[PDB]
DNA sequence: CCCCCCCCTATCGAATCCGTCTAAAGTTA
């Protein structure tokens, strides 16, 4: 996809849409993104991938990343609650705490 | 003429010596 502007505009109006349906059906509605690199200067940051205007798509925004063997969930924007950081963990049971 | 974005890579390079112990066996008028 070499077009920018066209992937934009298609975002975007997968974004109105998605948002319009969960309203009208009453709905949740989960999507899943991908990391990315950004360099400056001689460092490296991990940020979301899909460009800058994405971030205001989505109403909720969650990030997982690691730490030693740890793995942290981080709510990055809310306009409900406050910027907190849990821990969490993956059993054979599934999604658990720890 | 109009309005918005992308991405990690790759190993290197040796130094520095110390600290002594344990005696035994008589001979030939």
């Amino acid at each position: 996809l070499d077009d920018l502007s066209l992937r934009t505009r298609l975002l975007n109006g997968l974004a109105q849409q998605m948002i319009s349906l969960a309203n009208n059906h009453r709905l949740a509605v989960i999507l899943t993104n991908q990391m990315t690199t950004k360099i400056d200067r001689n460092q490296a940051l991990l940020v979301p991938a899909l460009g800058e205007s994405w971030g205001h798509a989505a109403t909720i925004r969650l990030i997982f990343h690691w730490d030693r063997k740890q793995r942290l969930a981080t709510l990055y924007k809310s306009p409900s609650q406050k910027e907190c950081t849990v821990l969490f963990q993956i059993k054979p049971q599934g999604f658990r705490d720890t």
